[PDB]
């Protein structure tokens, strides 16, 4: 279909492409993994003209970083001549799929140029920098010592190239300020992943996204000792050729919060060849959810499991930035609803958000034990019943079905029965809380009345720990836990990007996501009548939060109320949307910023034509 | 073979047996499980006059036992009056494989009766008990229960049968004094399973079998503050009509301290068909095993795996009891004599003992994750290899063997290789122990000098929570592990009866015991040369602690220096010994016993032949 | 969705079903799986006064009939005065999945009254029959028996009923004759799987659907020898209160040769939740069958597997009725177009087709076996790779890959690849013919020049036996092997129902049908576009050979043009279609027909709303 070699057929003749980002080799966040699978089709486009810039750390180096001699005369005389200029530069490969050239610099051996350097920066662009910042000091060096690589590289060239310049946050947005500063031949992109202060104003500051025109980003940014970091941030988006968002609520924050509009967005995408490795897969995983449940609710398994659905919510523990007060709430309704209607249907509902814990409770482990040993007996019972039909069968005679049984057949059964004696009902966290006086979630469960009643419609498990395939009850990595379930809820408020719901829906599982995060602003924007695709999208922009409550009820609600000929055909539309997600597509927009940044930079060599042409009609 | 029913026809008419014992549906020690095993063929052999007379707990009973009705109208009566004149009777179906009669009995709603009881006691035998025991009252309590209900039968009795009563240990004695006392028309049998004084001799008095006919066992009585349990079970023991022990050693033992040889030894046995369900059992476990001391000495593995010796000691954390201050030392000259002789075998040593640890250590998971990443990347490689070579192949031409690999196997073989990197050595211990200073086992790890260095032929490894199948790092269970292990070393010291070695034995893994164990001595007199069968006796009893050492070197360095076929023919003759630790063989001693007592009792409709009758030697000789 | 108990609610009141059939618990044909699947559904609607009527084999009775008592006074009177009178009637239950009462009248015992019998016929129809044919006097005395059961029925029977008699061919349709011939109180109603004349018009006769109109079907009735027969079924049709065929183009063929409209026509359906038990199970069909054309076309592996394409066609051998000349030459223009078009893509077209062989041929086996050692060759070498990868990645050392590969590997990969050696190309037959020089299919295959070679874009393999799962190259039955093909062509011009294709489509597999068959106007009928779900329907009744053949070959084409994600989604289509044939649906038609015969038979009692209310339009392909 729409691959790279599509329109944007350009000179890019004898051009360098540096990959600037403090988050390379070394893990600490999220765009590490945006980073490690673009690099595969930007090496594609660019060849061997292509490096990221990263810092140097022992436990990268040693883990994914391989050493290597530079390629190129020019490189191996600038490694030489900052390596004897009183730095420290290393060189190599980094050990991921595409295999791309990785400069690492160490922050720790220029110490001694701070306080220079600190007082350049002044001399350039009035910006100061507190001594106990401790995170700035070191993007400071960073960028010096980046400019210092660019500036060395442009010197040793025979020929000098066309360079370009990608700053991806403003922990190295110093070096694009610099490189505008000393007037270097090189075209700079500055990217956002969000916006400094928009997670300061979310938490605390009320309606963030319906005063976006009332904020003095000035007062906010300075009365939270965080202006250094600010102005960095604004310098940074400033003075570059091309400004760039990974999303349009993005764009819009940073329009109203950095005063730039971005010149274009670009999404961020994923690998989905290898989450491809889907109904199998959704069998045996709620298969797997059905026998966990089975041990969970022993005792008290007095409901329909072929009429009950298993929804889910994933991600860090944010209350109220991932929106699971809102999945509270309409969970308790959708509980009203069900009761009150009379129906059959049964909705268990789990919550997988990290907290502090120490290990599992009694009933928990208590039930999984039953349910083995109720499998345990039931398969032994069988298989001595299947082998003496067999043989009386054999012989050609009906079986005497009052004489299979015998007396330890008896003891087995009458134990086992014995086993699943119960007068409590089943917990809604699997784990012990060490706060458990102060968790929301548990508040929340407690004051809206979900205690796992016999006559409650909707059951809640709330499992804290990461799902790890080691675990001693849930034996499962995240992946196949997530192909079996049957809704995926993520009525985010603050996301700039939603790394779970976009991983959900590459998997083929139906969602629920909001016009506040990236995603779901990108699927709505490229989908006609999502909801049919299996993409929910709960307008939570122009909605208080009672309504944003209704409204999450009224889709909870009408995906109850579908038949099964209905959802299997909604989740095969959904499995037919992976591709609108991988870097095959979403690349492109970074190959036209790129292209624009080289035209800004140098208009007489290159020139571009704006072709922002960029798909799923069906029903509306 | 030699089955129940082989010599023993007697006249059992109209007989009841009641087998007393504190421990039935109630889980506490090791005899629960020799009673539930033995209910079965003591059923088959009396049918439905066999009941198990016991304490009652209220999780036993809703866990394990099925409360009926009495199904005999005495039975009924008894029950009645007991309940009516201030008690609380139980009766129901034990369940389990034999599913037999069980009586329980509530000793916490009769507290009224103790201070009179109590009394009535020490009219009858002298014997007093403080009050501040809170487990001997309960012996009290439950004997006069059981004197009562045995009482009750006889009287509620149309025709008056012959009853059998079996009491276990000191803490069902009581019933038997009071059974003699009243002048009942009971044969009483009583059984040791281990002498009191014998455990509180071992540790503090030193040469406890070097010094038994040396013991005033009055004074150490007394002294230990638990005279009245001793005079409770010399009592039991001395006015029974049949006494007995679980084995020889523990006949001397109680010949020497409760003053009277036992008619017989009754050995404790088991059930070996669900032990049975060995070679490719032992391979799996093996092939496991084998992985996971490649997971943990990841980064040194300079050793040959196909020379590696697997041995393990498992158990109660006692440290000289069990015997494993003799184990390490063995270990160590050992490691000195494979390491002089420039032998290429390797031996890894396991102590599963269970001690008070809280979780694992980064080291052991961080191999864990090692070998988990190396076997993924090998085997996607491999894959994708025999993709290629099949693709290549099916046109005709020879691979290419320079283009099989591409970029991002190179990426991925690269990575694994820089995740096997590691300065330090492995560790001794798989967990964080709480008193790494005061432990024992690592104290004596250190002193002798075994730290899993490259140049040391011995590595050890020390694994304290229980085997589990649902471990992060071992995910097996005891018996699968200890399936694939090449030779257990269980060198005791003070243990009447070894049902670590005796499982051991059961699932056919050669094994060293000693003769101060009662397994040991059964092995012993069974059979001849039992060396060849893979069954070592440590001579411990006539050796100091040094010569003990040195011997266990000794079978420890004969059993390195065999070939692989010695190996396979010794293993093989182990399989073929289960059958003599079995219920169906081991359990004519009780039914000899049972008639011991019958006949004593009752010696006018009894009479009783001693006949202590009850194959080995060898299987081809080469000398 | 639309069940039984949707709109038609009957007053059944007090009345019995006979189902008279002439293949009841005798397997002969294709109507045996319509009624034995027909049951289940029937008897839920009727309960116990459902009986199926038919012949008594020996064979049937021991194999899948369980004799009984009859359950009512009534049917034992009838049962015994019959078996008194002369004749042998046996009652019991249909081992099938509904298990309905099953009444068998043995033809054999009442040959004495044929005679006679065969006089009456004549007194009151004017029909004879000749004493030569051996099967129409089988059809007369079944007839005589059924209405002699029916009126006794009536007659024993303290409380009358209504009766409702449904016969299904013309070997039943002389009871249904002397039932309105005796003016009996039964319901009858009359179904037509195929009419007589029309296989007899399509052989020989030219033009049949042409020249509908313009037949004079006594003259070819009386011609053929089979007018007795011809006026047996006429007979049959006309004397009925309901008349009944199985498809639209069987309604017009009826219409116009029995001189009577149906009054509703009710198809075939089938159990579907069988079949059900699909891209799991496509995948491993599609890999084996990946298997098989790599062990056929040894030595010739030139082309790309991944994007090769498995068209099929299967039936019984009628080379002009299931349209394979068609399928032909659509084949070698569709060769001609993907060789011309510079194409990648390959079609591997197989012919399932029962013919009259003795054994497979050499080259088939050969390149089987050729198949086979490869394949273990290379997983003995990978395997041997993978274990020396992980033994050097264990030490943290790239694999020197120039000694991964040592010298019995070499000698096994040369002796497979010099196995690998062929100068002739793949045959297109698996068997060895005992006709094959009046082989149809292989004439025209060598007239169209199909021989696989190289530069051909289209393979062909006409494998003659029924697939098998014991077979020895194709290890697999019938339908796992459909379940892995792309896509079944069935242009058949004779077909009044299609029950390959109908197979083809509940599996879920995209099908060619035509507009004479039965299957195919039905589906035309009931979906709008239905190339969309997978179903392309071929105009044959209104275009001529060569037309037929240029639109095949534009089906094949276009379905040989889609992309991968289009495939899918058109299964995905296909898929969902299934319920579209089962008889949940396809039972309510059979009702509405019987309600129709009892409303026209006993107007008082019963009266008949004429509601024929019985739907896919596309989900989102825009338009």
């Amino acid at each position: 279909p729409g691959l790279e070699d599509w329109e944007d057929e350009f000179d890019l003749e004898n051009a360098v492409l540096f990959e600037v980002a403090w988050e390379v080799a070394n893990k600490v966040g999220g765009i590490y993994t945006v980073l490690q699978t673009k690099a595969k089709v930007t090496g594609d486009e660019w060849g061997d003209n292509y490096f990221l810039v990263g810092p140097y750390t022992e436990q990268g180096v040693r883990t994914q970083v391989e050493l290597l001699e530079a390629p190129t005369p020019a490189l191996k005389r600038t490694l030489d001549s900052m390596n004897s200029k009183g730095c420290k530069v290393y060189f190599g490969r980094w050990l991921i799929e595409g295999g791309p050239l990785v400069v690492l610099l160490d922050v720790g051996a220029s110490a001694w140029a701070l306080e220079r350097w600190k007082g350049e920066l002044w001399d350039t662009c009035n910006i100061g920098v507190p001594w106990y910042d401790r995170e700035a000091n070191d993007a400071v060096l960073f960028g010096f010592l980046t400019t210092w690589f660019l500036g060395e590289f442009l010197a040793q060239s025979e020929e000098k190239p066309h360079v370009v310049a990608h700053f991806h946050e403003w922990l190295a947005g110093v070096g694009l300020c610099l490189c505008r500063a000393r007037r270097l031949p090189v075209a700079t992109i500055f990217t956002t992943h969000a916006t400094l202060l928009g997670r300061y104003l979310c938490a605390g500051a009320v309606d963030f996204y319906n005063n976006l025109e009332n904020f003095n980003v000035d007062k906010e940014a300075g009365e939270r000792q965080i202006y250094h970091r600010y102005c960095m941030e604004r310098a940074a988006a400033h003075c570059a050729h091309v400004f760039t968002t990974v999303s349009q609520i993005t764009a819009i924050e940073a329009q109203h919060l950095l005063k730039r509009k971005p010149d274009i967005v670009t999404p961020n995408g994923l690998n989905v060849k290898k989450f491809s490795a889907f109904q199998n897969l959704h069998a045996q995983s709620k298969a797997r959810i059905q026998e966990f449940v089975r041990g969970h609710f022993y005792g008290h398994l007095d409901f329909n499991l072929d009429k009950t659905l298993y929804f889910f919510i994933a991600g860090r523990y944010e209350f109220s930035n991932k929106g699971a007060d809102v999945f509270l709430e309409a969970l308790a309704r959708l509980n009203y609803l069900l009761r009150v209607n009379g129906s059959e249907q049964t909705v268990v509902a789990f919550f997988i958000m990290p907290a502090r814990t120490n290990n599992f409770n009694v009933e928990t482990l208590k039930g999984q034990a039953v349910r083995k040993q109720l499998w345990d007996t039931a398969n032994t019972v069988k298989e001595k019943f299947g082998r003496k039909l067999y043989e009386s069968l054999l012989v050609g005679s009906l079986p005497d079905m009052n004489k299979m049984l015998d007396k330890e057949d008896f003891t087995m059964m009458k134990r086992a029965i014995f086993a699943t004696q119960r007068q409590s009902f089943p917990p809604v966290c699997t784990h012990n809380m060490l706060d458990d006086s102060s968790d929301p979630i548990l508040t929340t469960i407690r004051r809206i009345g979900l205690f796992n009643s016999s006559a409650d419609r909707v059951k809640v498990i709330f499992h804290p720990e990461f799902l790890s395939s080691t675990s001693p009850l849930l034996p499962v990595d995240y992946e196949e836990f997530v192909r079996g379930c049957h809704l995926g809820v993520f009525p985010s408020y603050y996301e700039p990007w939603g790394y779970t719901p976009a991983e959900c829906t590459v998997m083929g599982i139906p969602s629920i996501s909001t016009n506040l995060s990236g995603f779901g602003c990108f699927m709505e924007e490229h989908i006609a009548d999502p909801s049919a695709y299996g993409i929910y999208i709960l307008d939570r922009r122009f909605r208080s939060l009672d309504d944003s409550c209704s409204q999450l009820t009224s889709f909870l609600y009408s995906f109850c109320q579908q038949s099964r000929r209905q959802r299997i055909i909604q989740r095969n539309r959904t499995e037919r949307l992976s591709d609108l997600l991988d870097w095959k597509y979403l690349g492109r927009y970074y190959m036209s910023a790129r292209h624009m940044a080289l035209s800004k930079a140098f208009p007489e060599h290159f020139t571009y034509e704006p072709n922002e042409a960029d798909p799923r009609p069906a029903s509306v």
